[PDB]
């Protein structure tokens, strides 16, 4: 039996933020969520999180996280900002007084720490019957106090403890130094009691790296990102420039797709196999089938079918569904609309809140204007500069003239027109502009 | 009393440029301007710049720089390309023959050298009563002759001197070697005269790094850029990808704003707090209020109010002012135009040389065509595909139909229309296209 | 006389690809093409490539490569997947039994190896009368068996041999270990025969780096890219951000042009001198004259004349020719069209399959709709929202009204119109919308 305490109670001062440090995000999850996902993979019997400013936070634990993870996470509060030693004391109150098992202590600002690293700590600790084991790592420039004697190779800030050793070393602890009670002092107290102080060493330094400021945040965002890219590359995805390709965790991509530079794939986006994600593409929660091209596109909450072509310069808003072999071309925007198999919207148009059938063609520079919705049939051909004033129904195989405004329904196989006929005014430019265009004409 | 000489007289051959080496830019200023800004912070009593090809240059010193800095910068010319030793001799002529104080010598191609580094040099030099002190630094791969004995840990190329020692060591100097007179030889001459040769060492190597070619230029542009980003991050700005975020010096940004990858912020741009600068945004001299979003936008000389939304795919030309809570959407361009509080230009339009009031809506795919100017009132709603042929006045709460061309004024609360009415040609496609669209209709 | 064998017969398993490893590309050429281009520069008397899955491959050697290189490349097949030792045996069959000269052996997955490195190997080998020489290099983390005794400073995998020594050491070779015949074992066999084993060492490690997976592919793509950028920078091209500028081999760029971040220049693209390639530009096979600006543009198979301006947000499709001093502005797309000296297409238009003369102006938000082609004369001014329904001829100095649909020819100096006249409906908004826009009007 192991109880895990996450200390998330500090102020996060040097973030210079009105957003609590621990709720700051990277690769798709907040630091706290990254911390709790790794620990939940470990599955200890008791998992407890300790808080300071607690109203914003407590809501997202358990509420959202204990559910998403399908387990209980207890929360303990820390009324006075006493320090990490006291925080640990606050977390222990949530255990039955007669609690038997080990206690592992961690923070909420190490977003890379993983279940294996935690498991190895617990394993070394039971192996040597320890009392206390402390995780460490070795660096180039130590700042990160420093490391078994004691603590001022640095200290990771992650500990396994014997509950009886811990409760006792804590009962006898002071303050004078910042003016708080550190947990590091538990190591020196148990050394006085002639206790065994063990230390599990982590070769991979970035797994236990913490975030105190926005410079360090960007660093770990960067390292985590390299590791998600390299995992996709090794499964069969070409990433031309891993330095300018941000891929969130969860995002899935398949065999032989090519990802070109300047691309972010975010949230729960999925890419099928054999795709081309061109350059400068940003997709959050977008699903793409196999053999599709998505180039210079900014899109979210949408789906793009197999062998379809989107880009360059296309904007997809929430609720867009484009069928297989479909096309959205340059300078098009689509919001909350369904577009069938094989249909093409190639240029300078906006399609909002409509449904379009299959193998239809929408002419350049058109607009769907506004609970009824416009509906357009299959094999329909609309001419350039058509405005579709909602709601309106266009039947299968219908056509529209260039420069038409559609305000009424159009039957299957009718041509809808409105533009007046062309008149030429001979020698106008000679008379109304004498100079320039006038000459030529001459 | 200290006189500072900047040697800016060499040809800059391996830049392979028709632009004088010293006028090549990074982070917003030319190398020379970066050099003179640091020295002007030092505030010596005499500041003198020595030139070779001098017509392009002399204009920007003092002219532009001595003003901007509000002090005098004397200029000395160097008629024959004799070398750095002679250049220094040329610079000394601009001093009263009976000049008392120290002489500090620097180049115009170290754009990172700062006032502190200069101050420490002067301080060490007076501390030991020196005659000559020379700045040095230590590197991985020395190229950068090499360092107290003499000079072939490398030599920075920055010196403090006693004026009497300097004038004397210079009077006795030769040429044979390139075939010029080096200043490095002053160190070996004063060593013969048994003089004290001191040396101030700089740990931060990049402060004294110089630029001889375009590979080194990009390097220092890169290093300076990391340091401007990290300063913003530590003040409370999230930069998701510091490697692809170019921020010029002077640019100011505020608390809790988020800057997404592929963004350049240039010239005297200002970002308020709580903003989102999405990805792929380039802004030169643009001012943005608090809580505004600016995503995939290319803009200059413009202002965007509080809580406004611009992007993705928007182009702002000089003289654009957008009020608070305003909106410019995808595929819009705006030049020299004022747009009031709460007004929205959401799609595929161009607005040139107009003024628009508050809480108005401009319909998709419209154009403001051309000393009079078009003026549009508040709470106005224009329909899609409207062309506003300047000059024209649209009164408050007026409307426009889809596909209207406005050539005349529209009173408060009138609807302006021009499009003809819709006609349907039944069974047209059967007759004019037998095959395809024809079937369906069937 | 030297015969060069390229071993391109392995499966490439950890690429996780349906595209043969050796046909995977970087900087414009496949790895195999990069390998054969370097060797063809060497010009040995016999060049032979050995294959496994061979149908896709054999076609591109010689077919395409032996031609492009203007020499013969023989191909040898390897029926059973026996290993590199056997592959070499298969390659030797393509030599006359009585072959006299040296044999150099290389792979098809080292895309950086160059002719000098090959020449130095051959030179060291003849210098010491060797039998076998093996190329080596020294690394930070060896994985890359390891190096004269034998092979488990690592082994490059490139060898020079005496033909008689090689044929003999090969005749006596086994299998048990993977379960194949390695060529590394030839080194240990000739050591038994007391033969001289020489070893040419390569300081530049990246020249002999190989690609087994997509992580290593991106690495070498990155290194090759740094070296092409630095060569352009040293010839007089400013690259603001070499990390986000992909330039393919062959691409040429000239003096004093500036390349801004996020730019790929691909295929056989050429940039003249004094240009500005803004940020976020992607050009494949595009030719640009001197003094032109190309900003936020995605283009291919096209040409842009001297002092012309394209961008931001412009899309060029194959067959676009734009003359000198021409302009394509924001949100324009052009396919297979010719546009003369001095003509401007500034906003929100599409131009497909047309020819346009000189000093013409095309008004915002227009479309060229479809063997005849539309033709537009010089000094022509078309108004906004004009649809040109192909085919149609517009004569020199002709004009068009705003919101015109052109279906018929327009003579030199005529004005073409079609839009109806403007009508205002007074007090419409009071009656049809009581609330909001209604008030004002009040
Ligand atoms: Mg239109
Ligand atoms: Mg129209």
């Amino acid at each position: 039996d192991t109880a895990v305490l996450v200390l998330a109670a500090g102020p996060g001062t040097r973030m210079r933020s009105d957003t609590p440090k621990v709720l700051h995000t990277l690769a798709g999850r907040s630091m706290l969520s990254h911390v709790l996902h790794a620990i939940a993979k470990l599955a200890p019997q008791r998992l407890i999180v300790v808080l300071g400013h607690d109203h914003q936070r407590i809501a997202p634990l358990v509420g959202e996280l204990a559910d998403t993870l399908g387990r209980t996470i207890d929360v303990a509060l820390q009324d006075r900002p006493l320090g990490t030693g006291h925080a640990v004391l606050c977390g222990l109150s949530a255990l039955p007084d007669d609690y038997a098992g080990n206690v592992v202590v961690t923070s909420g600002d190490t977003p890379l720490l993983d279940a294996d690293t935690l498991a190895d700590l617990i394993a070394t600790h039971r192996a040597v019957s320890a009392a206390v084991t402390v995780l460490t790592t070795t660096l180039d420039d130590p700042f990160y106090g420093r490391i078994v004697m004691a603590i001022v190779e640095v200290n990771a800030g992650v500990y396994a403890f014997d509950i009886a050793a811990l409760r006792s070393a804590l009962s006898r602890l002071s303050s004078n130094n910042q003016q708080e009670l550190y947990l590091t002092d538990v190591i020196a107290i148990l050394r006085s009691d002639g206790q065994t102080v063990h230390a599990s060493h982590v070769d991979d330094s970035a797994l236990v790296a913490g975030v105190n400021n926005r410079v360090q945040l960007a660093e770990l965002a960067s390292e985590l990102n390299r590791r998600v890219v390299a995992a996709h590359q090794l499964a069969g995805v070409t990433v031309v420039d891993p330095a300018t390709t941000w891929i969130d965790v969860d995002v899935t991509i398949g065999r032989d797709t090519v990802i070109h530079p300047g691309t972010q794939l975010l949230g729960r986006t999925q890419i099928g196999g054999r795709c081309v994600v061109g350059p400068d593409t940003t997709l959050t929660d977008v699903a793409v089938g196999d053999g599709a091209s998505v180039v210079r596109t900014h899109g979210s909450s949408s789906s793009i079918g197999d062998g379809a072509a989107v880009g360059p310069f296309t904007y997809l808003r929430p609720g867009t569904a484009l069928g297989a072999d479909g096309k959205l071309g340059a300078f098009v925007e689509v919001k909350n609309s369904t577009i069938g198999t094989g249909t093409k919207v190639p240029h300078l148009t906006y399609v909002g809140d409509a449904d379009i059938g299959e193998y239809s063609n929408i002419g350049a520079s058109s607009v769907f204007v506004n609970k009824r919705r416009t509906t357009v049939g299959s094999h329909v051909r609309t001419g350039s500069d058509t405005m579709f004033v909602a709601p309106v129904t266009i039947g299968d195989g219908a056509y529209t003239g260039a420069g038409t405004v559609v305000r009424e329904d159009v039957p299957p196989g009718a041509l809808a027109v409105s533009a007046g006929p062309q008149r030429n005014i001979e020698n106008w430019v000679q008379r109304k502009r004498p100079g320039s265009p006038a000459a030529q004409a001459s």
